[PDB]
């Protein structure tokens, strides 16, 4: 009985520990497309947009941005699985579940699991999950909740030392998440995060690595001004190259561009706007249904592609913003209740984003060059130059997934 | 005997006019050198008459064959411009005859092989006339250095069912590729003699295309028109090596690495005119050194073209006169009698590539007309951004087609 075979009977969870989210007062749902998989990720595109924008405001343009939604979302998931009362209902408002029709918090995990199955299951374009609770090496730590959080979210309690060993606790994670990452995501943990006071900690990340299905060609990078949020300009590396590419032009000139990558189920999609408007207006313009409306909209194209390469990690510290977006109980001693595993609260929450584009995609650099023999595009053709900010996504599409999200607002080195 | 390991004492070849200018293996390889000069100015001079987006494709070795034979014949100031305009001159000795030898060396390097893979063959013919005696001298010799066996034809009454005669054997040497040599019209009653030349190729591709990573997609002529082509597409080591103005140069070798197809695409912006009018064997030589093996993606259409012509125009421009005149023309090994109004009225090409992901398939033909009509013949198949192309043989350096091609639309 593994994760792609679970029926909602391999999920249970404590009755007098449920919740019951309101009936919705239409349906994009294309074809072999689980139903319970697009519902639940239109819940997590909802938290992903909301958590986004509040997320903007609280950093100034010209801040580079990227997280992982998806992230975030399947780790507090899991500690909501042994969540209760005023505290669950906390984390299903806060983080869209609830928005789920009817659904009953029970229901969401057999979702992930769902979700989950598909998601991360294997020769190019692989997705890990790098997600883990952390709690001292204390009082019950409720099995059934860890045979489950095992099932479903793929990773078990884990108690550690937040006394005698605060320190090479903080390091005891680090050293686990830097490994799961192939490297990418080190310091998970900041410096003097953890210390006996530290009861619970939770820490998430994802690795993407693929290769863009059209690379461009090292050949054809050339050195050129980045207009910046303030008013200046800067020295970028725009990258270079033409092809069919799902495109579409909307609401006041802003442009949406799908580069895919092998494979074609994972792809990248930059939001720039015209020169004129300015990301912040389309940053909060942009809502869940505005996005999933823009994306059902792109067609095929031949265009001109001028996009910057780019380095981007980030390091979060969940808990004021999430508290500040309705999420408390969990993160207070006295109002916690995780009857899942005794004032047992979240001391913290930490996550740290990676990624850079290159020539290749996602993975290593590369010299491949590019010959193209025997081909004459339209004189009058489209044409997608990113040299100003612009936002980026990384979904996966058959399973209408937003994985990660950012703003490329500074390229430049 | 073998009109190949023979030496060059043991070959009786003694023509009928000795032309003198002003190592063997090493004389093969300077005669590959002064045809592959031919090829490029030659190309030159026929890019230098159509429009910058017309197709473009043909086998000068097929052409300097050809009139290699004719040569024999040849004599007088008609023998010399023949020994100059296919730059002979520029072989070692200076003696005409001696040529012949070495070319024949050649073909026997090139079409005579324990086999490849890539099969590369050759078939020559003479077609004299039912009513006239030829010079036996001529024809033994023809028959000895080219295996070109001289066949009769009623060309003083039944001229027609003779162009009909002649374009078939092409035809069936080179697997109906070419199917036309000859126009029509070209031989009549006064036709003498006609020369004729076919070149096969047919490799596969060393690193094989996908059938399945193909896509239709759109282009567009120069006009504001657009065709449906079909790119091909595959990652892979290859040698390559962008140079010039951003020029791109890329080998495509076939199964045997000794038959490769190299492909020219000049910088986006700037046009084939400045590449081709400075294309020299030394040129398209050094940017062959440069080509180093390097990680890369390939598109490239698959297509085939069809292209056909008149070498008279051009062969004069270059300084081929004589033998086009029907005064000056000095071609008196031929009729036995020694006969001498024998003059070329006209010289015909046909040459034909198609790509696709096995390999391509190149076939060209060129015929020489004694005495027929005069009559520019039929045109091409228009599109834009164009891009050279050379099949060659590595190991012996000479080129057996080339072209530019434009306009892939099937
Ligand atoms: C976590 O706490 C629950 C109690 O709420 C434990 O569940 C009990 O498990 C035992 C053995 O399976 C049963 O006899 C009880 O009936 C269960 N409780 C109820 C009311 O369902 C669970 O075992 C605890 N986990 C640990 C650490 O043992
Ligand atoms: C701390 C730890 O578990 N070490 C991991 C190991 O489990 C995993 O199999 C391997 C992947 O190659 O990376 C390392
Ligand atoms: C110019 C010419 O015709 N070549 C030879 C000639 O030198 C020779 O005397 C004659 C006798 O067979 O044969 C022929
Ligand atoms: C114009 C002309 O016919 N003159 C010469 C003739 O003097 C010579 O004997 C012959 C030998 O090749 O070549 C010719
Ligand atoms: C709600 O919270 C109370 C304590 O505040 C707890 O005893 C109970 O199990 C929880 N669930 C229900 C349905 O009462
Ligand atoms: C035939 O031509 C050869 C040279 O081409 C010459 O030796 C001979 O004199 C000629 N004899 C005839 C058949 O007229």
């Amino acid at each position: 009985v593994d994760i792609c075979t679970a029926k909602p009977r391999d999920i249970p969870m404590n009755p007098m520990c449920i919740y019951r989210s309101p009936e919705k007062k239409e349906q994009k749902i294309p074809e072999a497309t689980n139903r319970r998989v697009w519902e639940l990720s239109k819940a997590n595109s909802r938290f992903a947009t909301t958590f986004y924008q509040h997320l903007a405001d609280s950093k100034n343009d010209n801040d580079n941005i990227f997280l992982s939604p998806l992230s975030i979302s399947t780790a507090f998931a899991m500690t909501k699985l042994g969540a209760c009362n005023d505290t669950l209902q906390q984390l299903m408002e806060v983080f869209k579940f609830d928005t789920i029709s009817e659904k009953t918090s029970d229901q969401i995990h057999f979702f992930f699991a769902k979700l989950n199955c598909r998601l991360y299951r294997k020769k190019s374009s692989k997705l890990v999950s790098a997600n883990r609770l952390f709690g001292d090496k204390s009082l019950t730590f409720n099995e059934t909740y860890q045979d489950i959080s095992e099932l479903v979210y793929g990773a078990k309690l884990q108690p550690l030392d937040f006394k005698e060993n605060a320190e090479q606790s903080r390091a005891a994670i680090n050293k686990w998440v830097s490994n799961k990452t192939e490297g990418r995501i080190t310091d998970v943990i900041p410096s003097e995060a953890i210390n006996e006071l530290t009861v619970l900690v939770l820490v998430n990340t994802i690795l993407f690595k693929g290769l863009w299905k059209s690379k461009f060609s090292p050949e054809n990078t050339r050195k050129e001004l980045f207009y910046k949020a303030d008013g200046e300009s800067c020295s970028a590396s725009m990258m270079y190259q033409e092809g069919k590419f799902r495109y579409r032009r909307v609401a006041e000139g802003t442009q949406v561009l799908e580069l895919p990558f092998k494979g074609d189920d994972i792809t990248m999609v930059l939001i720039l706007p015209k020169p004129e408007k300015s990301l912040a207006k389309v940053e909060k313009e942009l809502t869940p249904e505005v996005l999933q409306e823009w994306l059902d909209e792109l067609e095929e194209m031949m265009l001109v592609v001028h996009m910057p390469r780019f380095r981007i990690e980030d390091g979060f510290s969940l808990k004021e913003q999430l508290q500040d977006m309705g999420l408390v109980d969990l993160f207070s001693p006295e109002k916690s209740k995780l009857p899942g595993i005794d004032d047992l609260y979240v001391s913290d929450a930490f996550h740290k984003a990676f990624l850079e584009v290159n020539e290749e995609g996602s993975e290593a650099a590369a010299s491949t060059a590019v010959v193209i023999a025997g081909r004459s595009l339209n004189p009058n053709r489209v044409t997608f130059k990113a040299n100003r900010p612009f936002l980026v996504f990384i979904r996966e599409v058959p399973l209408n997934t937003i994985i990660f999200m950012g703003r490329v607002a500074n390229p430049c080195v």
